[PDB]
C-alpha cells in the first residue's frame, strides 16, 4: 500500500503545515500537523475543555462506529516550545492520503495549552518520530507510520514541504519526479527517539564550506533552523545590522536586508537554503525589525533541522530495520 497527501502552510510565514487526516467511520477529517519530532497522534475532540477550543475541528468518538475507548490509557506531552496537551485514548481507523490503518491510537485532548487554542488552523498533531517517544501510559502506543509500515510497499515516508506553497507527504514510495539529482542517504541514531543525524558542515552565502559535524534532528514540527551559536553567529555576521535580541528572543535583522543563503552538508552533498526562506518577517505588525529563520540551539540541548531547512529539500525518512535519512535538492 501507499498514501499521498498534500500539506499546506497554515499562514503566510510557513509557521507550520497542515495535512488532512480521516479519522473514524464515517470519516471525520481533521487537519493535523505532521511532526517528525514527536510520536503522539492527538486531536482536539468533543472531550476538550470547551474554553480551550477556538475554531478547531474536533473529533467526536461517539459519532464513529469504529471508535473504541482504550480503557485506562492516558497521555500527556510537552513540546520544546513549551506547549502541552493531555487526555485519554481511543483506537479508531485513520487514513492519510488513501493509506488506512485500523486500530490506530487516537489521543483525545482533554486539555491543551494556550498556543494550541490560539491556533485555529491546527486540529492536532500526527507524530512521526520513533514510537519509543509515545507518551501513552500504561501501554505505550505506536505511531501511524509504525502501524502502517508492514503494509507499505517500502518502509518509508517522504516530506516535500513547500516554500510559501503546498507540498506533499508520501507513505510507502519515493516519487522520483519530485526531486532533482540524486538522494544522499545518511545514518540515523534512534537512541533519543528522533530522526537524529549528523550534518557534515555549512556555508554562508557564497562563502567557503566549513567541514564540521553537526548532530541534529530532522523535525517537521519545528518552524526554524536551530544550530550551534558559533554557526548562527557566522551567518548573521553577514547581514548588516543583524543582532541577537534577548527582548525579542533571538536574532533579528533590518527588514531592508537581502539575506544570504545557508548551505548544509549531507555527506558529500549540499542543500542550499535560499536567503528568502530565512525571513520570518516583522517582529510585530509594522515593525522594520524582522525575525531570523536561523537561531541558536544553545539552551535547547539539541540542534534542530526544522522546516526552514527541510523545505529546501526532498527528505526521505527510511524506517527500514536500520533507519536512515535521505536528502535531495528539488
Amino acid at each position: 500500500s501507499t498514501g499521498s497527501a498534500t500539506t499546506t502552510p497554515i499562514d503566510s510565514l510557513d509557521d507550520a503545515y497542515i495535512t488532512p487526516v480521516q479519522i473514524g467511520t464515517p470519516a471525520q477529517t481533521l487537519n493535523l500537523d505532521f511532526d517528525t519530532g514527536s510520536s503522539d497522534l492527538w486531536v482536539f475532540s468533543s472531550e476538550t475543555t470547551a474554553s480551550e477550543v477556538d475554531g478547531q475541528t474536533i473529533y467526536t468518538p461517539s459519532k464513529s462506529t469504529t471508535a473504541k475507548l482504550l480503557s485506562g490509557a492516558t497521555w500527556s506531552i510537552s513540546y520544546g516550545d513549551g506547549s502541552s496537551s493531555s487526555g485519554d485514548v481511543y483506537t479508531d481507523t485513520v487514513s492519510v492520503g488513501g493509506l488506512t490503518v485500523t486500530g490506530q491510537a487516537v489521543e483525545s485532548a482533554k486539555k491543551v495549552s494556550s498556543s494550541f487554542t490560539e491556533d485555529s488552523t491546527i486540529d492536532g498533531l500526527l507524530g512521526l518520530a520513533f514510537s519509543t517517544l509515545n507518551t501513552v501510559s500504561p501501554t505505550q502506543q505506536k505511531t501511524f507510520f509504525d502501524n502502517a509500515k508492514a503494509s507499505l510497499d517500502s518502509p518509508v515516508f517522504t516530506a516535500d514541504l513547500g516554500y510559501h506553497a503546498p507540498g506533499t507527504y508520501n507513505f510507502g514510495f519515493i516519487d522520483t519526479t519530485a526531486y532533482t539529482g540524486s538522494i544522499t542517504y545518511t545514518a540515523v541514531s534512534t537512541k533519543q527517539g528522533f530522526w537524529e543525524w549528523t550534518s557534515t558542515g555549512y556555508a554562508v552565502g557564497s562563502g567557503t564550506f566549513k567541514s564540521t559535524s553537526i548532530d541534529g534532528i530532522a523535525d517537521t514540527g519545528t518552524t526554524l533552523l536551530y544550530l550551534p551559536a558559533t554557526v548562527v553567529s557566522a551567518y548573521w555576521a553577514q547581514v548588516s545590522g543583524a543582532k541577537s535580541s534577548s527582548s525579542v528572543g533571538g536574532y533579528v535583522f533590518p527588514c531592508s536586508a537581502t539575506l544570504p543563503s545557508f548551505t548544509f552538508g549531507v555527506g558529500s552533498a549540499r542543500i542550499v537554503i535560499p536567503g528568502d526562506y530565512i525571513d520570518f518577517g516583522p517582529i510585530s505588525t509594522g515593525s522594520s525589525s524582522c525575525f531570523g529563520g536561523i537561531q541558536s540551539s544553545a539552551g535547547i540541548g539539541i540542534n534542530i533541522f526544522g522546516d526552514v531547512a527541510l523545505k529546501a529539500a526532498f527528505v526521505v525518512f527510511n524506517g527500514a530495520t536500520t533507519p536512515t535519512l535521505g536528502f535531495a535538492s528539488k
